[PDB]
């Protein structure tokens, strides 16, 4: 249905804003061995 | 339209679902080097 | 309203084209470690 797909569009945001996070973390991780 | 949105919406559920996986697939061999 | 749901989708789309990009971007720091 439409509110369906409205909670369907935030939760998708949601995860996004997870990923960028998750990414980040694992970016420092990285820059840590990267310049060790 | 309504039907090209429903797709749309459907098309980026599975890219963040492919997105966490390929996440993982790196953490996994970033921890390997980090503990390594 | 309908018209904010649009923008919202597509603005997602955006983010996870950039994740995409950022996540390739942090395979080949990875794999520079791996294989150095
Ligand atoms: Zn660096
Ligand atoms: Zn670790
Ligand atoms: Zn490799």
């Amino acid at each position: 249905e439409w509110e369906a797909l409205e909670k369907k569009l935030a939760a998708l945001e949601s995860k996004c804003q997870a990923x960028e996070k998750k990414l980040q973390a694992l970016e420092k991780k990285l820059e840590a061995l990267e310049h060790g």
